[PDB]
């Protein structure tokens, strides 16, 4: 009959006094130690029920999947999305957009054997660009992002970008900056205080222009497809969506119309770029700091695949150690520490608590990736976390970086394959050197907010 207990809030500022916007995850975790694994917090005027640990997150998003499947808010993005598109929508809109996106994506080979050649081909170009650096110290950021991005770009636009295309880099800076903004102290103040801050000068204004620039580029690309549309030969995700829009022109209550097309396409292009990219970046830093772990990956690539042929997704089954390393890089990297907010569809009873309809919910995936009964050394980089006695791959019920339940990341299939093919191909060809001794390397995060951003760094790609 009652809400989950929590610290007393003040009018408008909510629980701003018990929260440090530079490290929200730590704040919310401190409050958990006092109040328990399920609690109520006020992010400014927003009432949020917070879930910590494997159990409370699973009992909500799995055992009570339908009730907890609404989408909560993410102030910075909502500035742009305003409830349109697959990722920021609710109800019938979310369900039609999701069901359309998963089937259309699957049809383009995504998550099946079909997108595979295209990932091997794009790995190949990156190896080439990496030879082109001659072993210099470089910031790997945009090298990796061009590559990852071209995979989803093919799928939604129809072709990859040239690596030297200047607009491309521009787009890549718009993504990086706006995503990175949500990880900052001001980006977290924005979650609490968007009603005033959207009208105030600050880094938020940069993030908006960057988003608006990403929306404008998508709208332009859609006009191009629209005035060259062959329904009997869809080139890409946008064409498919436009074809379904044609089919649904005589339904006045359809979710399939321009704004949703533009917003869904952005959702896929932005998420299909930024997360995998950052995960690669984080992981190459984790590997230079754990050279012995790098070297056991090497041993597997060398024994199982060798130096001549391209790696393939099927090789994973005989590479338990690489697979554990990628898993443990995703775990340690904790890309979305509070996932995407949810909300409850209706009046919901959850363990003795009552949650009124529309109550926001933070599933704290970071606290699942660090739950001390599922991982022996949660705050350490330890690949043994996903390995048994024998050295065979050991799955974990608490490996939840793509979230779980009805709104789980349907990019998961693409990501798993991109990470696997991108790590093995890169490391088949190059071992890594930083201008720092392993002891000096700081793998603690630069920013922690909506996302976990690794620190700035440089490295060299040295042929093996
Ligand atoms: C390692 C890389 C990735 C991570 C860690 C990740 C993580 C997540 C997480 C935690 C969510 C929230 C699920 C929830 O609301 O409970 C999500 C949603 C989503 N992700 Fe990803 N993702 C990754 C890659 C991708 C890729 C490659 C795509 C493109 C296909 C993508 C597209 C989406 C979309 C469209 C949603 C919204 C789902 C919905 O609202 O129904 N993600 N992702
Ligand atoms: C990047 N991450 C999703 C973050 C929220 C999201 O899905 C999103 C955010 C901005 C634009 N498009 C999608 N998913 O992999």
């Amino acid at each position: 009959g009652k809400l989950p207990p929590g610290p007393t809030p003040l009018p408008f500022i909510g629980n701003y006094l018990q929260l440090n916007t530079e490290q929200m995850y730590n704040s919310l975790m401190k409050i958990s130690e006092r109040y328990g694994p399920v609690f109520t917090i006020h992010l400014g005027p927003r009432r949020v029920v917070v879930l910590c640990g494997h159990d409370a997150v699973k009992e909500a998003l799995v055992d009570q999947a339908e009730e907890f499947s609404g989408r909560g808010e993410q102030a910075t993005f909502d500035w742009l999305f305003k409830g349109y598109g697959v990722a920021f929508s609710n109800g019938e809109r979310a369900k039609q957009l999701r069901r359309f996106s998963i089937a259309t994506l699957r049809g383009f080979g995504v998550g099946k054997r079909g997108i595979e050649e295209r990932i091997q081909e794009e790995a190949g170009f990156l190896i080439d660009a990496l030879r082109g650096t001659h072993g210099a110290n470089i910031d790997p950021t945009f090298f990796l992002s061009r590559t990852v991005s071209n995979v989803i770009s093919s799928i939604v636009f129809g072709d990859r970008f040239d690596y030297e295309d200047k607009e491309f880099l521009s787009l890549l800076r718009m993504m990086l900056g706006s995503f990175q903004f949500t990880a900052t102290s001001t980006g977290q103040l924005y979650e609490m205080f968007s009603s005033v801050m959207k009208h105030l000068p600050g880094p938020q204004q940069q993030a908006f222009k960057e988003l608006q620039g990403l929306e404008d580029f998508i709208a332009k690309k859609v006009e191009h497809n629209q005035r060259t549309l062959d329904p009997n030969s869809p080139r890409d995700f946008i064409d498919s969506f436009l074809i379904r829009m044609q089919e649904e022109e005589k339904n006045p209550n359809t979710e399939f119309y321009l704004k949703n097309l533009v917003m869904t396409t952005l959702n896929l292009f932005f998420a299909g770029t930024e997360t995998v990219s950052t995960t690669l970046r984080y992981g190459f830093l984790l590997l230079m700091k754990h050279p012995e772990v790098e070297a056991k990956v090497h041993e597997e690539i060398d024994r199982v695949i060798g130096k001549n042929r391209q790696p393939k997704f099927e090789d994973r089954a005989k590479m338990p150690y690489t697979e554990a390393v990628i898993h443990e890089i995703q775990r340690f990297g904790d890309m979305l520490p509070m996932g995407l907010a949810h909300r409850v569809n209706k009046d919901t009873k959850f363990r003795d608590f009552f949650l009124p309809k529309g109550t926001e919910v933070f599933p704290m995936l970071g606290s699942v990736l660090r739950d001390p009964r599922f991982f022996s050394n949660p705050r350490d980089f330890n690949p043994q976390h996903f390995l048994d006695k024998k050295g065979q791959f050991k799955k974990s019920d608490a490996f939840v970086p793509f979230s779980i339940g009805k709104r789980y990341c349907f990019g998961e299939g693409l990501a798993r394959m991109e990470l696997f093919l991108f790590f093995t191909t890169i490391m088949q060809n190059f071992r890594f050197k930083s201008p720092q001794s392993p002891k000096d390397i700081d793998v603690s995060p630069k920013h922690v907010g909506f996302a976990t951003i690794p620190r700035n760094y440089t490295m060299s790609f040295l042929p093996r």
